[PDB]
């Protein structure tokens, strides 16, 4: 999260940093969040070999008794998921056990929406991920206000859809989510809206997400059958 703050440690119960494993190289991290005591959602990009779940965190390198790390026994990434376009990068992750319900651990009920969120609202997206270009990652959970824009600010992505995903993200502030961030939810008025997918390796913002409304039904689809 480039130009953002560290959150009120533990004030978004709902985040899951994701420690994820490959065959051919060392781990690499997502968000995520969890929509059901047992499932997680995230961004499909972030799929490997195995995953493991923590919840309850907010500095990651110290072990706290709000943490609750939890194994993945499934990955559900969307069948249609495309790694040269990007298109429906959304996964669903199903936990072995269910975590338990605390004040530093709870889901995210992936809303009722009345009417699609309207450009020129500010969001926010929360995270782990790089805090610079050239910067690591944060070892704490951090938050920052991003405007929603209009699909034509998400042009130049030649491959951004409207109907699939959000243009998040003023160009004229370098505020924004950044490698690290992908899986996390953008909340607009306390109801997640996205998904962090992609963006310029430089930082410039807009940045794009999944817009998860769209995917609603292949969601419960895959709730409901497990
Ligand atoms: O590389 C990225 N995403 C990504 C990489 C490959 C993908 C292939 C197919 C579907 C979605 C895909 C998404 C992400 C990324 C690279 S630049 C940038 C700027 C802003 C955000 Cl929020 C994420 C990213 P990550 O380094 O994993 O945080």
């Amino acid at each position: 999260i480039i130009g953002g703050t560290e959150c009120k440690p533990h004030s978004r119960p709902y985040m899951a940093y994701l420690e994820i494993v490959t065959s051919n190289g060392p781990s690499k991290f997502c968000g995520g969040f969890l929509i059901r005591r047992n499932f997680v959602l995230t961004a499909a990009h972030c799929a490997g070999r195995s995953i493991t779940v923590t919840l309850g965190a907010h500095n990651i390198t110290e072990e706290e008794d709000t943490w609750q790390k939890l194994e993945v026994i499934k990955q559900f990434r969307h069948p249609k998921y495309n790694t040269s376009t990007l298109h429906h990068d959304i996964m669903l992750l199903k936990l072995k056990e269910k975590a338990s319900l605390t004040l530093a651990v709870g889901t995210l009920p992936f809303p009722s929406q009345k009417n699609f969120v309207p450009p020129g609202r500010m969001c926010r997206v929360a995270g782990w991920g790089r805090t610079g270009v050239l910067k690591p990652g944060s070892d704490t959970l951090q938050e920052v206000k991003l405007r929603l824009m209009d699909p034509q600010a998400c042009s130049h992505f030649r491959d951004f859809d409207h109907n699939l995903q959000l243009c998040v993200g003023n160009p004229r502030k370098t505020k924004s989510a950044f490698k690290g961030d992908s899986g996390g939810p953008l909340l607009c008025a306390g109801a997640a809206q996205g998904i962090v997918s992609y963006g310029r390796s430089d930082a410039k913002p807009p940045a794009v997400f999944t817009r998860i409304s769209h995917y609603q039904p292949w969601i419960n689809q895959i709730l409901q059958a497990n």
